[PDB]
Parts: C-alpha cells; structure tokens; sequence
C-alpha cells in the first residue's frame, strides 16, 4: 500500500506538510522512551493533577502511558514530544504537587524509594522538552467549557508551565480544567461576553442577579488577564478532500488514512477512508493527533489503510 | 446473511434468550415513537437532571433522542421501553424539576406554550412504562464511583422513581450521579468498607482523620439504608464463545454480531466478530444494550454482520 499511488488513484492532494505546526509534523528525533521507564505527567481527564506514570508501550514516535497502581483502562497515548509529560523530579523542582500511585499516600512516597521498590529507572531528562506573554497564575478571564461549548464562564489561570497554562472554572469541579495557550479560541478577556451580547456563566453559589467583574476581582483580590496577552489564532489552511494521517480517537493505537470532510475556523472534520460517514468527527486543526502524509512511515508507526 | 448458518459454520451457540432480563429480550410491543414527538428524560451524563427531548430518529425498537436547543453531538439512543424517559408533564406531576431547552429560563417555559411555539406534539402517555424495598430518598450508603471504580464513597439516595433510585456522592459534582436498583453490585450498606478492610472515601471538605458514620448521620439528620434492602444480584449465565447482538458503544446506531470473549460475576467482555480484539470491552451483563440472537430481525433493526 502506497500513498503516492493512492493519491493518484483518488485524484487528491495531501494536506501540505507546511500547514502543520511543529508538534504535528515530522519529528527531528528518534523515540528514546523504553517500556518500563517512569516519569511524571498530567492526567488527561483531571488536568490539574500530576501523576506517576510508566511507559507501557512504544510505537513509532508515540508512547502509551500507564498510571501506576490504577487499571489499564486508563492507559493513554501521547507523542514522544508531548508537553505534559515530565521527568522524575520535575514536580518537586517546580513546586507542583505529585499524586502518588494508587495505594500510596503522599507521605509514603518519594521517587528514590519507589524506584528501588519497583526495580525500575526514570526516563532520562534528555528525552523531554520561551515566547513571553502577559498571562499569570491567578488572573481571571472568560472561557468556554470544552465539554459544554455553548457555555462561557468565569475562569482562572491556576497553573502555568512555559507557554501553556491551565484554565479552571471558579467553583466548578476540577475535571472541567484544561491546558491551553495564549492563542486559544476558547479564552476571552473579561467583559468579552458583554461586548458580544453573550451570557456569562457565573460561579455556583455566588450576586448572580447583577454580577460584576469589578466587584468580583476585588472580592477575590485578583487581576484580570490583560487583553493584550490574548493573541489571535491564524486560520489553518486545510481544505476539503485533502488527505492526511489521523489517530483514531475511538481506538487510539491505530493511525488511519484520512480525508478532510469539512472545516471551520479552527477545526477540521476528519473522515476515515473506507468507513461510513457516521464515524466522521470534528477535531482542532492544531491537534497533535493529526499528521502529514508519510508521518507513520517516517516514524516507524503502522498505518491503517482504507477499510 | 443468516444467524443459523453462521452459528453452524462457527460451531457455536447463541446465549440463551432465557438468560437475558426482560428489558434485554424480545419486546412484546411495536415501537410507537415518531420523529418529532417530544418528551422528558434523564440526561445520561448528568443523571439527576431531567430535560426536554425530541425524538430525532426511530430504528426498530430504539429511538434517538435530541436535547432541544443543544448540539446534535449530545444525541443519544435508548430502547423504546427505557425507564428514564417520561411523557410530557411527568416532572410537574411527580414534583421533579424540569430543565428547559437551551436558551429558555424556567420562568419562560411550560409545555403548552412550548408545543405551540414548536408546532409539535407530545409523545402519548400510552407509549411509556412495583417491587417494594426499604430504600428511601435521604438514606446514606457506600457506593462505587462508576467512573473510578476503585473508589468507594459516602453517598446518598437523592431521587427515586418506582424501582430505580439515584446515587449521589456527598460534596462531589453531580456529574458523578447514577441511577441503579436495589441489587446493584455497586452499592453497599454503611460500614461495609469496615467489614471488608476497604478505604471509604469521605466527603470533600469534611474530621477525615477518624470519620464516623454515626456522627455523620446525626450531623446530617439522615438515616442509613437498611442492610435488608440491599438485595443480591444472581450471577448471569453467559459463557465464553456464546454469540449475541450488541450495540456498538463507539457508534451506537449500529448493532453488531458479537461473541462473549470473557466474563466475571456481573459483566461480560464483548467482542465484535471480524474485528481486532483491541476493540473488545467490558459491559454489565444486565445492560439494555446487549441482546439475544434474532433481536434485530424481530424488531426491525439492521444488524451488522462480521467485518
Ligand atoms: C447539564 C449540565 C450543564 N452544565 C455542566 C457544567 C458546565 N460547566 C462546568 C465548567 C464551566 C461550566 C455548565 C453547564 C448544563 C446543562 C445540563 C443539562 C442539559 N444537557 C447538557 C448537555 C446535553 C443537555
Ligand atoms: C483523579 C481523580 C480522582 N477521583 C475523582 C473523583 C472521584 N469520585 C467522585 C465521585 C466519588 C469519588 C474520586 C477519585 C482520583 C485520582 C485522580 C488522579 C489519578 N487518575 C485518575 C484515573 C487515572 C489516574
């Protein structure tokens, strides 16, 4: 099976590699991770929480991570250059809380003892990975609940690591938190909802009858994020019918031959060639899980042909 | 394509219809629901919340429900006899709160006005569907977080409809709530964790250093559920290699030819014939989404053959 041939047969073009951001395109590195190495990492379903993780599988430029002491059902795939993994010791060095393995309490855990207990090694620092901005921990803003994207709500930046920061919805469960960057289309400076005739969702258990950002910021002794820090996402250039390689959301070990079925400002609707259209789904055009044609061959990862 | 033949070729037996509970087996009714009818129903991701719903699709004995005013991305399939759908007016008749469509406030909503606005009809009462027990709203108990099943926690029965009741985790987000029955393997009478040397998770922001059910029940002026009400789930008889019809979790419009790959006391691991084993997954053996061979043919629903 060959992309060049397939592209000729289908009279179609590949999405140009140059439209993909660096985290999506060909890596300029081999995958050094080995099964059994241990590291720290963000829980994708509880994104404020850093956890103890073990590399459970290696495939091309991707690794499958396991939360020590928890069920394999929670195992997740990231790319070898993911931003939300960190070497052993990072939490302590950076002042962050590390959630211990299932069955330990914090006071029973540290890395030196745990590595001896497991007869295991930390993933070397050398395997892991700037542009300044006006976002600081503590600042408040208006953000889309990614799980319920019609709702825009009062949020706070609660953590920050280099160019990414963490959005939390004041008085809402942690599980709604997510990491993003200054250009995210999901975040808005205070009083953006006013200026656009949109409903701002206010914190549970609050003066909802006439809520005020000014009063709230004083009552919480907090600054707003400055409008100048909110940078603008330039549109992606992806076009319908262009082909690419996509991680199958529904079984993420596989990467599949895919087609751009539809677009909007910041997303593409992917379609797995050979499969029914009812499998198609939306994904951010900057996702690390979509790739230029040839990414699998270049990285050593198997590619699923059309069904 | 024919089950009888396939079963001969594969030298396999169907799971006996008689091992399936009434909500899984052949219905003794046609599907009267029509596209466009409106009703009330529980939100599967927010199970304490009753919502305004419209029938968006009809297929065999199943219906696909749409949350008025919200994205189609939230559409969900139930069986025509589901317990958690209700006719127009039920919430008001039963004293429950009805969440209005996206874009209405409660005070702007009632059914008579809304049906005139939409030029639409309620699903007749005749389309909708006893065994006494000692569970009452307000009672407390110990329950498994179904999303994090290693954790057993302080919970409260917060709602009750005939034989089902709703479990809520005290001081935790509503999204963790779920409906169940008196025989659920996920619920336990107070001090079951003591009697089994298990850690009870206590409510956020509580005397965790030496938590007491007795003190807590007085401080909340609440009764415990009596041990006598906790009935016992008899094991299912499903055996490996037996065949059945299963709703595809990952694309629930489809029902597929399936095989029991593994079992435990209350679950079966289903496998879609023709597909890679990495698609297999666990499901409660009493789920309304698994069915006896021939269920699709009897009900008018298409059946996906093996890949
Ligand atoms: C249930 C839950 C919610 N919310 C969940 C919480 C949500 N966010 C939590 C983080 C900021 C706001 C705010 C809205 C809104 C409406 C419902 C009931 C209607 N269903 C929700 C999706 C399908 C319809
Ligand atoms: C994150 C969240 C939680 N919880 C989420 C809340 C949960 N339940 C809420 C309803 C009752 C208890 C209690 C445990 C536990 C551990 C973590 C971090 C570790 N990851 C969780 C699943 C994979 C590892």
């Amino acid at each position: 099976w060959c992309w060049a041939s397939y592209l000729e047969e289908e009279k179609a073009v590949a999405v140009p590699a140059k439209l993909f951001k660096e985290h999506q395109s060909f890596p300029y590195n081999k995958n050094g991770f080995k099964v059994g190495m241990k590291l720290e990492g963000v829980d994708p379903e509880h994104q404020s929480v850093y956890c103890v993780l073990t590399v459970a599988e290696v495939c091309g430029y991707r690794i499958k991570l396991h939360f020590d002491g928890y069920s394999d059902c929670y195992d997740f795939w990231v790319n070898a250059d993911a931003l939300d993994i960190h070497p052993v010791g990072w939490c302590e060095k950076t002042g962050h809380k590390l959630h211990p393995p299932k069955g330990y309490k914090e006071e029973e855990f540290n890395w030196q003892t745990y590595l001896k207990t497991c007869k295991a090694q930390a993933a070397p620092k050398s395997l892991f990975e700037v542009i300044p901005s006006g976002f600081r921990v503590g600042m408040k803003l208006e953000a889309v609940d990614k799980k319920n994207p019609s709702f825009i709500c009062v949020a706070t930046v609660t953590d920050m690591v280099d160019n990414r920061f963490l959005v939390h919805f004041d008085n809402w469960d942690e599980s709604y938190d997510y990491w993003c960057e200054a250009s995210s289309p999901h975040i808005h400076p205070v009083g953006w909802c006013k200026e656009h005739r949109r409903t701002l969702i206010t914190p549970p258990g609050y003066n909802v009858k006439h809520f005020s950002w000014d009063k709230y910021l004083e009552e919480t002794n907090s600054l707003p994020a400055p409008a100048r820090a909110f940078k603008v996402k330039p549109p992606h250039g992806f076009q319908k019918k262009m082909k690419l390689e996509v991680v199958d959301k529904r079984n993420p070990m596989f990467i599949r031959v895919a087609t751009v079925a539809d677009t909007d400002d910041h997303r593409v609707k992917v379609h797995f060639d050979g499969w029914n259209n009812c499998y198609d789904y939306w994904i951010d055009a900057d996702s690390p899980d979509i790739h230029p044609v040839g990414w699998c061959s270049k990285t050593g990862h198997p590619l699923q042909p059309p069904l």
